[PDB]
């Protein structure tokens, strides 16, 4: 109703920035579809610009987590968290659209203080970056230096080049649902 | 619905700020748990940077005094009273999922008026100060000194990192629920 | 629903700020379960910082006018006109859980317009207080004169000093819902 | 509903600013519980800090019109129309809570334009004036020269002192519903 | 410099509204122009929208207390309070440029508060609405109903109607200083 | 100082909008000059989009008055009361330079209140409307008739087209001061 | 310049709200005149709608301290603390012109804070009112108790009226400098 | 200037909030006039409601360290800091005029951030509380432990009452520059 | 003026927050009286909660370049940068009056955008920082360990405790201009 009527056909509809809230109500989505049934695959939809980056752990975690299959479906845009959590789909269910667009890059945020403050916030920041930069390099087949090198800046993917690149396995094709 | 429905499994979401409103919705979900059944252990899933401390000791003597086990389970952020409250779960049952993150510091506040108002309201967040910190060394291991020294500042923790502190008793593995 | 579920429970939850609005849905739900049953127990929890005294006395007359007993449970703060109220349950019957803090002090206002105008509000808020005074020593056992002096400013208690002062009459202890 | 419950009480609950859409609120409920039964008393419980005149006459009127005695109980503050309200329910069914606050003071308004416009808002709160101390002595027995110079400023009266002046008939005690 | 060099040729000029600051820096170049000379003319230009009907009597009364008769010369528009000092100018004296405008009303105020402060404030309207019809009567030759009558709304007039009406006498020509 | 500078020129700037400052600053400037020679020409450069109806013919009649005859100079814009005021100079000594644009249209004006104060404003802005096309129609020699049509909608016109409408002279050429 | 040139004459005009900026100024001429000459009298003249108590009382107690008679002459309105400087001329020495309007009223003010706050408030605001009426007292001839009346409220007097009042000596008459 | 030339006879005005702006320059005028001539009287009038504690200390400390005596004269109101630097003049000649006020109270200032910033913030206001209570004792003759009571809360006093405290060597009184 | 008169006496009055425009104006005061003579003395005031780093850099190395010794005298507050530069003074002319504060921390800042800008920012002023302890070693003879140490937080000294660390050489007595 509507989502709730999609939400009987096991799929999930992240269509937002990802912030709190919203993690929240897809990890719920999450854990009410697997105590439905452990087996059966979800099918998670992602258009996401993007969002904080422990509310995407929140998801991420959850999806390694629970028994079934997530499958990740890339619509419009997966851009940096978005993007993230569209590699994390089951490997060999993670798709896209056609002409769905994917962004890469690294993480953003800020710092005011003293010295002192601004160091931790600053090592915090770059130790949350090389975790990211591991996990993305395990989930793409790319190594590190390649993640870190490639995300220097914003870099935007057709979905052939997320295929070619590791973050999604099939590009989908019409005629069939 | 879709936390309703969570809620008939025993599962609360604590994915927000700690204010006086949330700490009532968690308050009472609680009580409405102990009230349909006072031995079966409830699960508590905390994503959260934190909050009022009157309000996370609401949750937290709420959590203690009830009969049945509190399950406290830190997805993506428990970070300030978020962690006070990972912490604040039945001993054994004090889970992280791999990628969540902890944070633990002082507490901040604010005062202005007479330098005697100042001085109560310094007073006070000292004391509260002494307070948090001795039950969070219950709750650790820690001594009281140590909480003391390593809560000055910001202070970012891995899963395991919190496992070893004493802030939880596993890190959460995959293929299980 | 969930404060409705609890409810029915004879669980009435007094968690924000106490202004006009707040107190008219107190006195409607001590009412609503004085017509349901005017012999059970009613079940007030607290966690409040206060609010207006007029909106304040109209939960406190309510509470002492109906048939039930008003048992009084403060959660995390009862600040002000919060621990008025808890003060204000059946005798025997107010506690604290043993994180709570208690606070009282005196009256605040505001008063603008000619000097015959600031005379009046300053006559009214005065009377007041010492009405305020006057209820608490009776529910407390002590003298006027010391409620005086120990509001003149802030005043934090811990929920064991507010059993030695008479806001309350025990510090629930867990192990019992 | 809860107010809806408290309404199949014959209970209307008074307990904020009174505006048009208060009025309206208040007026359509009246009119509800004559059609229901035109004999059974009705309880307006009043915690009101005042309003508009207009407003507080649509209320006046309709309490004076219909079958059903309409008692007024005033919990926490009854101030400017809000007693104005309280002293017109049915003789011998005007009461106040033994704390609850009642104030009375001369109407306020404004008026901006040209010199003959001012003149015309002028006469007609002079002439509303009046009309209320003409009703408001019918009411009390108090003689509208007493009226006139009790409310030439906010004038605060205890419970006992509304009850020696006329707005209300009894201090309500407790042991009853 | 430029208006301190024509003010050694006895010229002041009055271009804006009239409050209080204005009439101040008009009654000291009356003032001084006196000081340096108490017989020869001086020269008050009129450009004005009117403004506060006190800052416009301390300029009233200052024309008609000095010695030096005061010559009025409207250009552009002198309406209101503008009009009123136009008038004010020696009989005989007061002139307006064939294009320029003038505009009559009735005084224009606020008023707030209690029902007494509302009416002190009308009456004082009013008892100044009758000192400016009385003063104004006198300079045209009205009679103070057709003041009246005539300033109820506003009130346009050209230069050869304001001849006509009494407020100037002579309409200036060209070719002249 | 540099317009202080030109002010010994017997040169005038005119270069913004025209309310009462600006009409005050020139008609000072334009009693000042004559002041100092009522024989000499003054110069008026005009560059501006127009402004006040009333400030502008403050303007026009203090141009109109003096001996000395004005001449106009259109630099840029002359547009609304800005091309009147060009229309305004001594005939014969009306300019644009080449590059100049003049444009006419009808007053704008605003109103609000009650319907005969509408009508007030209406019938007042219709009859400046018709003072305005009069004072055109004698300076440019167009009759009045084809004022009111060509002044219904703004009416962009080039300095040749100016010069054919009547409202300047001669189109100025370089190889001259 | 132009308030520099009435200096030398030895006049100052008091022609706004007074504020410390202003009493300051006030005061600064006032020792800057009695150094100069400190036999000569003093011109004050006063339109002011009065301001702060305590500034006023800065401007007060320099008038009564130095040598030379301070003349008050009233032109457009002096209100509040304006009348109260107009009553504190040298005896003998206090005009208003004829058309101004003098006003007095009790002072206003504001208090916001705890209880014993706004009692401090309160006591200084009426002990400030009794220090104000008994000078105004001594000043008049009127007794202490027909000032407190007279004051309740706005009290709008004719310079006629102030004379009889005793807050003048005479009304300004013209064909006088 | 006019200040300018009240500085030539050693004059200081005093008359605002004490920020460093204003401490700067008073400080300025100060270490002038000393250089002017280093064994003639300063004059320092004090109308201030107060300020910076630092600013008061930098023109305290200044009028302690320069050879000049400096007069200090309250016109109005010294309060706070104001009136700590009126104690601070010369002793014997420490003035206030018959109706100036002088106000003291203790420090007032605000601390946000961490419980242990917030700790050094009271910390420094407390200290400096005990060093402005150890200087008023020196300049007034009051024991620590009375002024310390006495400025609990603003108090305000006559120039007769700053006299018998030691604010304050003599009352002004008129018939003397 | 009054500034430019003390500036004769080869005096600089520092009396604010430090920035730029501040900075800029200290050093061209020094350029400029260097220029005038080289080898007297210069005396720099200093009441200034501190500032802009870079600032107080450009003042700081302009001190040590000119040829003349620069006193320095603290008044009021010396926080922060504003510390620093008293510590630049030629050391046995750094001074403090009795009562003056002095205030030292460590640097505050604010970085945003990528984590590699984070780094950079970062990086930037722990260095920063480590210059300013290295240099405030050099000038006060504590070692830098110390240095880092005592200011990680706020850390205020009264001007005696000032000259134990070496910030100045005496704290200034009177008897002496
Ligand atoms: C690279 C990619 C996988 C993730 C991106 N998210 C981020 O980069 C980071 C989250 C973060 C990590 N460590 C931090 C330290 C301080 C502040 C924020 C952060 N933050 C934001 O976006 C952001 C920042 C602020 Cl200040 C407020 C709200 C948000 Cl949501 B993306 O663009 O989806
Ligand atoms: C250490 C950790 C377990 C708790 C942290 N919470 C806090 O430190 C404290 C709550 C508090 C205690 N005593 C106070 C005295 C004055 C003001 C606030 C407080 N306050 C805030 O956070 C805060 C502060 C303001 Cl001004 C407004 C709203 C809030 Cl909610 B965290 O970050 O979760
Ligand atoms: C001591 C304790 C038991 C009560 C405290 N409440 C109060 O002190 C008083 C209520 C009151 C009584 N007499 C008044 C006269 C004028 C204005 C307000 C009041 N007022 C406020 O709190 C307040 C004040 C303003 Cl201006 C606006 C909104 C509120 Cl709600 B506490 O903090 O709970
Ligand atoms: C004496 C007592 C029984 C009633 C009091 N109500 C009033 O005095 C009057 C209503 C009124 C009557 N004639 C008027 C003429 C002009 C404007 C308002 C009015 N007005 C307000 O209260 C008010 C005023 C404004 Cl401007 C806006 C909103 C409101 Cl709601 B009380 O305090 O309950
Ligand atoms: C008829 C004509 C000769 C005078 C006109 N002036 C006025 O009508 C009156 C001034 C006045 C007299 N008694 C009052 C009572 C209350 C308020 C204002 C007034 N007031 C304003 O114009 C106005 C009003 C406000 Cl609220 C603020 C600023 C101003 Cl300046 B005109 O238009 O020149
Ligand atoms: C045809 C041409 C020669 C004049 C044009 N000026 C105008 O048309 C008129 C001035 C005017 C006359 N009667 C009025 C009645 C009500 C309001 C304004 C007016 N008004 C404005 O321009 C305007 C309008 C407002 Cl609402 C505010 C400020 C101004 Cl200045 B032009 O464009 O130079
Ligand atoms: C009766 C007459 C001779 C004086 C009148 N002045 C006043 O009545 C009083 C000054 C005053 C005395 N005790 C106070 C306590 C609290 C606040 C203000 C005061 N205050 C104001 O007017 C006012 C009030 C505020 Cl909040 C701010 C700025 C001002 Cl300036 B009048 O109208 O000239
Ligand atoms: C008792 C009397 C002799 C002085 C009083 N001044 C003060 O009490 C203090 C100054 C001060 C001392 N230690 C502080 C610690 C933190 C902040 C301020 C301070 N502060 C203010 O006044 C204030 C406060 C703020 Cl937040 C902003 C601007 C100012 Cl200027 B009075 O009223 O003259
Ligand atoms: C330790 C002491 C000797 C100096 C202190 N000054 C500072 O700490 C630093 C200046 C600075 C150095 N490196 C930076 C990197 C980023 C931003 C600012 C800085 N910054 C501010 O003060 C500040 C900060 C902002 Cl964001 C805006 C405006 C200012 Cl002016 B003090 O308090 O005098």
């Amino acid at each position: 109703d509507i989502y709730s009527r999609l939400l009987k056909d096991r799929i999930i509809m992240l269509g937002s920035q990802i912030d709190d809230n919203v993690a929240n109500s897809i990890v719920s989505q999450l854990l009410f579809l697997q105590a439905q049934d452990s087996e059966k695959d979800i099918y998670l939809y992602i258009n996401s610009p993007g969002g904080s980056v422990t509310a995407g752990f929140a998801i991420y975690d959850t999806i390694q987590h629970i028994k079934p299959d997530v499958q990740t479906i890339c619509i419009g845009m997966a851009a940096s968290m978005g993007s993230f959590l569209l590699a994390a789909g089951a490997k060999g269910k993670r798709f896209a659209l056609p002409n769905a667009e994917v962004m890469i890059h690294q993480p953003l945020g800020g710092a005011q203080g003293q010295a002192t403050e601004i160091e931790i916030a600053a090592n915090h920041i770059l130790k949350t970056r090389e975790k990211l930069n591991r996990i993305l390099s395990e989930r793409t087949g790319q190594s590190i230096e390649k993640i870190q090198k490639d995300t220097d800046r914003d870099n935007f993917l057709t979905a052939e080049e997320a295929k070619e690149y590791g973050l999604i396995d099939e590009v989908m094709v019409p005629e069939t649902k």
